[PDB]
């Protein structure tokens, strides 16, 4: 049992709601929030932009020193940093960014570092604006993780398009 509220079921792993993740990490302080990063850890906008925002910029200081001593993430890589007073942790998981020219096979790899974690709060990956089809990274979420994973969904449309398609 966990604390998390009113998910819709998807599969024996995979939780979907309507809200914004911040507001979900605001009430749960889930062990584990995932953040749609970018390989510099720029959090400017999205999932990113909003997150960082409500740490006050804490998690953006944190990440420049991540960055100063580590150099920049993978595509489809990811950093365990402080989920500051979100959570106890964020995953920093980079999901390609079409709207950049990346490359869209990496979102298998991307959804890969969630198994590493028993339960997560999360995005979806490369959706928004990093352009990707959240249709199919909805699929590929359910397809590749295997650890329980509750995925907050902000756009209320968005929403409502993912469940009624879900296969
Ligand atoms: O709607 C699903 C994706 C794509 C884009 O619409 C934004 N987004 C979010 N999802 C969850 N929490 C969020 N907080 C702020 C934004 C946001
Ligand atoms: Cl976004």
């Amino acid at each position: 049992v966990n604390s998390f509220s009113g998910y819709l079921k998807l599969t024996d792993n995979v939780y979907i709601k309507n809200a914004d993740i911040v507001e979900e990490a605001k009430k749960v302080k889930p062990t584990v929030v995932v953040n749609a990063a970018n390989v510099y850890l720029k959090h400017g906008g999205g999932v990113a932009g909003a997150l960082n925002k409500a740490t006050n910029n804490a998690m953006q200081v944190e990440s420049d020193d991540y960055i100063a001593t580590n150099g920049p993430l993978k595509v489809g890589g990811s950093c365990v940093l402080s989920g500051h007073n979100l959570a106890k942790h964020c995953l920093h998981v980079v999901g390609p960014n079409v709207n950049k020219g990346e490359d869209i096979q990496l979102l298998k790899s991307a959804y890969e570092n969630f198994n590493q974690h028993e339960v997560l709060l999360a995005p979806l990956l490369s959706a928004g604006i990093f352009g990707a089809d959240p249709i199919h990274s909805l699929r590929v979420c359910v397809d590749t993780v295997r650890t329980n994973v509750y995925l907050a969904v902000f756009d209320k449309n968005l929403y409502d398009k993912l469940v009624s398609s879900f296969l």
